DNA sequence: ATTATGACGCT
DNA sequence: AGCGTCAT
């Protein structure tokens, strides 16, 4: 009872930029703003592949993985943007720039997470205790969460949807203790304060909307950010985690969307998140292993312990290329000529990275893939990276690739290579 | 012939 | 170190 520990020590928000690389091709070229609109990487192939989707696109069935030729089926007024192509493969530089812009505002609340090109997690639980003592026990306004929803309401004792939202904002605040600068609850609520400004300077100084998820953990976060996109954010209670479990497929929470949530569903004979609380620990840690039955068993509780990482910047930079059917790399000047196309985005990368930064990369992984093999990489070997230069770098990855080659000819290159991917690692501040 | 990444756990 | 998983 009293010692039972519940998880809700922090505050944790998860801010995800809503269709981001649509809205960075919106804000450069007005024509598309306001329309069914996609991102697409190359053109030849099926009108190319889709990555990125406005809403607007989205109720028209377009999806991210999607070729362009079938969302123009669904959607014949369907826009497309390409993203930019440099030494002949896809080059995300643009998108990169603009995530710096959002990162860079939104640590000036505090201290972040990049977790992806478009989107952080931030703990904003210090931020919370002084908001709290400036507030002096003064209530918390409506007005103040104007794009905010609590998950779970209104309950109980209509048509429209801001109406339902405010409906349920009111249900919250009412209920709210305020003169308990401990209360989770209350908390949460100036921490949902606190995105509605960030989420606000966000807008204000890039034209970029986002959504946010509010709850004690990174988890959660991640899950109310997803729940009311988008442009809006989402405040996930403690309470709140066993009506919204008990329906929740185990798949949707984060890491479980893969093998260990399918045997999760096929070992325990359960469908849904709530569901994991009738087992014990023990049991959970018998069939998942000690550390991911520890994490089920706090999770389906709400509780999660995942630090927020003081992180702001990327830990690894990579360039990749696949080569699909009969594009396959096949020779060695190929091989070459490719590993040299790579080394030389990865070179002004890096460079970029090492004057903005004050830090060196000093190993490159060279991991390709062969025909035939249906994993994501066939082989990976890493080297040594001492000096940013494009040519060393493609020298020293083919050096350490060289003995896949199983043609005896020196021209030839057997099998053919349907992927290549350079990537630096283990900076070291310079 | 989804693609270009990036994070992280395991052994 | 190299591989596998999850993600998207
Ligand atoms: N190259 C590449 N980029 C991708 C891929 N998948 C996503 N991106 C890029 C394009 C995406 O814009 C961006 C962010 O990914 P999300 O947050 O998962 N999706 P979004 O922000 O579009 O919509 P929502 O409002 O639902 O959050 O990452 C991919 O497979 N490949
Ligand atoms: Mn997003
Ligand atoms: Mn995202």
């Amino acid at each position: 009872g009293p010692h039972m520990a519940t998880g809700q020590d922090r505050v944790v928000a998860l801010v995800d930029m809503d269709c981001f690389f649509v809205q960075v091709e919106q804000r450069q070229n007005p024509h598309l703003r306001n329309k069914p609109c996609a991102v697409v990487q190359y053109k030849s192939w099926k009108g190319g592949g889709i990555i990125a989707v406005s809403y607007e696109a989205r109720a028209f069935g377009v999806t991210r993985s999607m070729w362009a030729d079938d969302a123009k089926k669904l959607c014949p007024d369907l826009l497309l943007a390409q993203v930019r192509e440099s030494r002949g493969k896809a080059n995300l530089t643009k998108y990169r720039e603009a995530s710096v812009e959002v990162m860079e505002i939104m640590s000036r609340f505090a201290v972040i997470e990049r977790a992806s090109i478009d989107e952080a997690y931030v703990d904003l639980t210090s931020a919370v205790q002084e908001r709290l003592q400036k507030l002096q026990g003064q209530p918390i306004s409506a007005d103040l969460l104007p794009s905010t929803y609590i998950e779970g309401l209104p309950q109980g004792p209509t048509v429209q949807k801001e109406g339902m939202r405010k409906q349920g904002l009111f249900q919250w605040l009412d209920s709210l203790q305020i003169d308990n600068l401990t209360s989770p609850d209350l908390q949460l609520t100036v921490g949902a304060v606190i995105v509605e400004e960030m989420r606000a300077a966000i807008e204000r100084e890039t034209g970029f909307q986002c959504s946010a998820g509010i709850s004690h953990n990174k988890v959660l976060a991640k899950l109310a950010c997803g729940l009311n996109k988008p442009n809006r954010q989402t405040l996930v209670s403690h309470g709140s985690v066993p009506q919204l479990f008990s329906q929740m497929p185990i798949r949707k929470i984060r890491s479980l969307g893969g093998k260990l949530g399918a045997s999760v569903i096929e070992i325990l004979g359960i469908e849904y998140m709530g569901e994991l609380t009738q087992f014990t620990e023990s049991q959970l840690q018998s069939h998942f292993g000690e550390k991911n039955g520890s994490w089920l068993y706090a999770m389906c509780r709400g509780i999660e312990h995942d630090p927020v990482k003081p992180r702001q910047l990327p830990k690894t930079i990579g360039c990749s290329k696949n080569f699909p059917g009969k594009t396959a790399l096949a020779t060695r000047e190929q091989v070459q000529w490719w590993l040299l196309q790579l080394a030389q985005e990865l070179e002004e990368r890096l460079t970029k990275d090492r004057n903005d930064n004050d830090r060196v990369a000093t190993q490159l992984v060279v991991s390709i893939r062969v025909q035939g093999d249906k994993r994501l990489s066939s082989l990976r070997r890493c080297c040594a990276l001492t000096r940013y230069d494009a040519h060393k770098m493609s020298h020293d990855a083919f050096t350490v690739i060289k003995n896949c080659n199983t043609s005896g000819i020196q021209t030839e290159w057997s099998p053919p290579l349907t992927m290549l991917f350079l990537c630096a690692t283990k900076f070291s501040a310079s």
